[PDB]
């Protein structure tokens, strides 16, 4: 048995996990949810740039993926984003799924082995 | 009395930021109340992530000289892996430490500075 590499890092009041073997979108999403730490979701510009500057050198899934029953981009959660505004003038054409690298956020078909990254607000000071 | 404070987690720790300003000793007290004690800094590169961090000013954390027993000392009074930085910066042997961004120094531990608090994580926050 096993599950995989995998190592957790906190900043300001959320924490992450690096999920370090590759895996599809879904396997992504399942892992994540294997932790109680939901795939990645991402608030706004700052955390982008944050998650950017800390990865190491690669491609995560995050938790941004093509409704097929609604023909839109939908988060893990199904709230707005404060990326949505640039993302939709990123016009993202292939049904799939996004991932960041240290350079950018783009869109690519959901079955693509990839790293994967979960996120998590934290409610209260952990204790 | 207390004020203004935020809390901050990087890697595996997090820390709170008191921002009314009190002696060293109500720095430590501060800290005690929220079950989180003044800040120990195990090496240099957490010294300096906190100095980038910070909102310029000056803060209490948990290093103070040991008047009985004659040395400076950390909160826990264990050693640092920052030992060997503080003991060349040829600090007086006299009162307590606050951190700013560009330094670290020693001081009358009844200065009203800001305060910061830390505590290594165990776990993934549950």
């Amino acid at each position: 048995t096993g599950r995989g590499v995998k190592y957790w890092f906190c900043y300001s009041t959320k924490c992450y996990y690096f999920i370090m073997n590759k895996t599809t979108w879904s396997g992504c999403k399942a892992n994540c949810q294997h932790y109680g730490v939901p795939i990645l979701k991402i608030e706004d510009e700052d955390e982008l740039k944050f998650l950017q500057r800390h990865v190491i050198p690669g491609n995560y899934w995050i938790g941004l993926s093509y409704d097929k029953k609604k023909k839109e981009w939908a988060w893990i959660d199904n709230g707005p984003s404060k990326l949505d505004m640039k993302i939709k003038k990123m016009n993202f054409k292939s049904r799939g799924c996004v991932f960041l690298s240290k350079a950018r956020i783009e869109d690519i078909d959901c079955n693509i082995p990839y790293y994967c990254i979960c996120g998590k607000k934290l409610d209260k000071f952990p204790d």
